[PDB]
C-alpha cells in the first residue's frame, strides 16, 4: 500500500508550548532554555497593518510574555529577535528536548507539520514545500508557531515555523532563523504567491509508487530524451528534471525496471492526454508531494 | 480541495509501543500499565503459521520464553494469557508513559490514525478508513504487526486497531484490542481475500456537507427522501445504507449548515442518478468518502 505518511509526532509535541502577549496567544517550540516563537505575538490588531517590529518589540518587558507549557507558567527572563522569530528565553530547561537542528528546506521537498492550538497539538500531516514557496496546509486560527519537520535517526530536523494563510487558502512561514520562504511578510494584509508549478521530480517518484503496488495502466512502450521531456514539462507548468533528479531517481528505476526516462515517456503522455477519467493510487490528479525518499522508505 | 488526510499526534502512543519477541519472530506490542498487549502469532515459528494450534503452542510456551523490549531495554514477563487472537503478556514494570485509555471497537466508515512500527520503533503515522469490508487502505511492510490504531479525544487514547495481515489485493486486515478480527479474516498464513468493498456513505454526506461550508454548493435540491428509499438506491451504486448511527453523526453537520440530513441524501441521489456532468465539488470530480463528519469539523471548525 501507499499512503502519505508523516514522522512520528512525539519528539516534537514535548516541545510545545502556548505563548501569550496582551490579547494573542500563539505556540511556541520549547528547546533547551529558549522558546522560539512568531514575533506577531507582540502586535495588536491596529499594529498588524504595518508593524516596525523592532520599535514594537523595545517597548516590551519580560514579564508582558506569558508562557504556559501545560498547567505550569515559565518565567521568561530574556528576549531576542531572529528576523521574524522571537526567542523568548526561559529560565528552566526543556527535559525533553530532543537531538535537534535548524535546517532551510528546498522547494521540492517533504516535511511533517504539527498543527497545535494554544500550546497543545492537534494533528500531524505531511507537506511538501511548494516551488513559490507556499505550502498547502491545514491551519486555523491559534495555529502559528505550528512548526514543521523531518527526523533523521533520532535527529529532529526543524524546517518550518507558521505565519500567514494567504487568501488562495495556502500557507506561508519562516524556517527557525526567521527568514520566510518566499516574497512573503509577517504583516496583515492580503499577499498573492507566484505562480506556483508541479514538482516533477516528485510526481515521477509517485508514478514509481503505483508501479510497485500494481497500477501500470499509464505506462507506454516509448521514450525520451531529457530535454525533450523538459520542453514538454515547462510547457505544462511542470518543474524541470535534472541530471541529479534522474540520479536520485534510480532505486526507484532500478527495483521496477523502468528507466527514467521511459517513466518521463509515461508522464509526458499523461500531461497530453489526461488520465480521461482513470485514477493513480486512488488519485484523480498527479501527485507531487511525495519524493523519491519518501516513496523509497515507505515501499522498502 | 482545502482538506487532506491529518492523523493525531502520536506521542502518547509513541511511548507504549515495544517490541515482542518469540524465538527469532519479533512484532510489536502496546505497554499500558504492566500489561503488553500483542498478536499471538508471534508464538509460530514461519512454518507454524501455515497451520497453527494456537491453544497447543501456547502451553508449550512459558512466561521466560517471551523478550519484551521497550527500545533495547528488557522487560520482564510475569504472566501470559490468550484473548482471542490477542496475547496479554504481565510484565513487571508499569510503563510510566500510560496515557488515559479506552479500547474501543470502531464501524466501518470511521477513521483513525496508524502508528506504523518496526522493531518497537515507530516509522510513521497516517489516516485510515475502516473500509465497509473491514479492510484498510494502509501502508506496512513486513514486522509491522502489532502497529496499533487509534483516536485522541481531549488526552484520552481510543485503541481500536492491531495489525495482523495484507491480502492479496494489498490491503490489511487487524483485530480490535480484544483481539476479535474485522471482518471474516482468521490470523493464519492461508489464502484469504476482502469482500467486494463499498462506497462509504455517511463520509460521502460528511464531504458535501464540507463543501456547503465552503461555500460549494450547488448540488443542494429542493427534495427529500425517506432514510429506507434512499438506502435501496444506494445499494444499486454500491453505496453503503445509512444506519440510525450515521444519521445520527450527520447531526452537528446538518445543523451546522441548516440542510437536513435527508435533503442531502437527496441531493446525493441525484448526484448518484444523473452524475456530475462535468462539474467539481470542493475541485474534485470524485466524491470523497474517507474523511467522518467528525473529521470535517476538525478541519473546518
Ligand atoms: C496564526 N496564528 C495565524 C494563522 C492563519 C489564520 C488562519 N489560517 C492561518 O493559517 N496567522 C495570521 O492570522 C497572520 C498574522 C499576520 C500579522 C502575518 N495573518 C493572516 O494570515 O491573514 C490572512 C488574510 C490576509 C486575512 S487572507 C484574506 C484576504 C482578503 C479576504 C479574505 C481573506
Ligand atoms: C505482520 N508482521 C505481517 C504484516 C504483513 C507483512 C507484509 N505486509 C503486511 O501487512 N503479517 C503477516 O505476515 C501475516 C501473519 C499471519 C499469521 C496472519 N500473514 C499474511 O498477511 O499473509 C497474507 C495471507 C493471509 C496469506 S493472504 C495473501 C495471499 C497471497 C498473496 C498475498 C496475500
Amino acid at each position: 500500500g501507499f499512503r502519505k505518511m508523516a514522522f512520528p509526532s512525539g519528539k516534537v509535541e514535548g516541545c510545545m508550548v502556548q505563548v501569550t502577549c496582551g490579547t494573542t496567544t500563539l505556540n511556541g517550540l520549547w528547546l533547551d532554555d529558549v522558546v522560539y516563537c512568531p514575533r506577531h505575538v507582540i502586535c495588536t490588531s491596529e499594529d498588524m497593518l504595518n508593524p516596525n517590529y523592532e520599535d514594537l518589540l523595545i517597548r516590551k518587558s519580560n514579564h508582558n510574555f506569558l508562557v504556559q507549557a501545560g498547567n505550569v507558567q515559565l518565567r521568561v527572563i530574556g528576549h531576542s529577535m531572529q528576523n521574524c522569530v522571537l526567542k523568548l528565553k526561559v529560565d528552566t530547561a526543556n527535559p525533553k528536548t530532543p537531538k535537534y537542528k535548524f535546517v532551510r528546506i528546498q522547494p521540492g521537498q517533504t516535511f511533517s507539520v504539527l498543527a497545535c492550538y494554544n500550546g497543545s497539538p492537534s494533528g500531524v500531516y505531511q507537506c511538501a514545500m511548494r516551488p513559490n514557496f507556499t505550502i498547502k496546509g491545514s491551519f486555523l486560527n491559534g495555529s502559528c508557531g505550528s512548526v514543521g519537520f523531518n527526523i533523521d535517526y533520532d535527529c529532529v530536523s526543524f524546517c518550518y515555523m507558521h505565519h500567514m494563510e494567504l487568501p488562495t487558502g495556502v500557507h506561508a512561514g519562516t524556517d527557525l532563523e526567521g527568514n520566510f520562504y518566499g516574497p512573503f511578510v509577517d504583516r496583515q494584509t492580503a499577499q498573492a504567491a507566484g505562480t506556483d508549478t508541479t514538482i516533477t521530480v516528485n510526481v515521477l517518484a509517485w508514478l514509481y509508487a503505483a508501479v510497485i503496488n500494481g497500477d501500470r495502466w499509464f505506462l507506454n512502450r516509448f521514450t525520451t530524451t531529457l530535454n525533450d521531456f523538459n520542453l514538454v514539462a515547462m510547457k505544462y507548468n511542470y518543474e524541470p528534471l535534472t541530471q541529479d533528479h534522474v540520479d536520485i531517481l534510480g532505486p526507484l528505476s532500478a527495483q521496477t525496471g523502468i528507466a527514467v526516462l521511459d517513466m518521463c515517456a509515461s508522464l509526458k503522455e499523461l500531461l497530453q492526454n489526461g488520465m480521461n477519467g482513470r485514477t493513480i493510487l486512488g488519485s484523480a490528479l498527479l501527485e507531487d508531494e511525495f519524493t523519491p525518499f519518501d516513496v523509497v522508505r515507505q515501499c522498502s
